[PDB]
């Protein structure tokens, strides 16, 4: 068979299914690594014994037994790396489904919110629905510059074929955000009262879930 964690479906805890998937790999190998370093070290072991006895034989059993070493490192490497890929890739896909549904919901909310007050003062309802569609494109970003920083230090190459990538979604975050709050602009009596919070409460939740950084670039 294969892991439960492949064929899932509310996806609505996603960090913790991968998480908890990624333990389940990254320890399958760790026991696979252990395997082989207790061969190389039996292996070695040998080595040092029939060093002195078997000098002609026992060299021979060194170069030898090297180039399986190093081939069997490389081959469990490789696997690795294709096993992490293919789950990151899968999360990847569900976790930009996962984040565009919120994307999607947050913005029903919001129309219906502003279409309710055409009528009727939704006026803290139309906000709290604004707040959830900019918390949602949001947390887009962040994992967006998230994804860039790890492949920047995984491979410095797949990082540099992502920029360009990266530089456009988080420019139509943009787009999109302010195009929302365009749509206040018809209704003066509101976009006087509600606009200066939503605004601000963009910039101080940037400012929490995606800051800045010193460290190192």
């Amino acid at each position: 068979s294969q892991d439960p964690y492949f064929k899932i479906a509310n996806w609505t805890n996603e960090h913790d299914d991968f998480k908890k998937a990624e333990m389940r790999m990254d320890e399958k190998h760790r026991k696979k690594v252990d395997k082989v370093m207790k061969e190389w070290g039996d292996l070695e072991t040998r080595y040092n014994e029939q060093k002195a006895k078997d000098p002609k034989g026992a060299e021979k059993f060194k170069s030898q037994m090297n180039a399986r070493f190093q081939k069997t490192v490389s081959s469990l490497e490789e696997e690795h790396k294709r096993m992490r890929k293919e789950i990151e890739a899968v999360h990847e896909e569900r976790v930009q489904a996962m984040l565009n549904e919120k994307k999607r919901d947050a913005t029903h909310d919001y129309r219906q919110a502003l279409a309710t007050h055409v009528n009727k003062p939704n006026k803290h309802s139309v906000l709290q629905s604004l707040k959830a569609y900019i918390r949602a494109e949001e947390k887009d970003r962040m994992h967006t510059l998230n994804r860039y920083r790890h492949l920047l230090k995984a491979d410095s190459k797949e990082a540099a074929a992502y920029k360009p990538t990266v530089i456009h979604r988080l420019r139509y975050i943009d787009l999109r955000i302010n195009g929302t709050l365009a749509m206040l602009r018809d209704f003066p009596d509101l976009e006087k009262y509600v606009r200066p919070i939503a605004v601000t409460y963009w910039k101080d939740y940037r400012d929490e879930v995606s800051p800045d950084i010193s460290v190192e670039d």
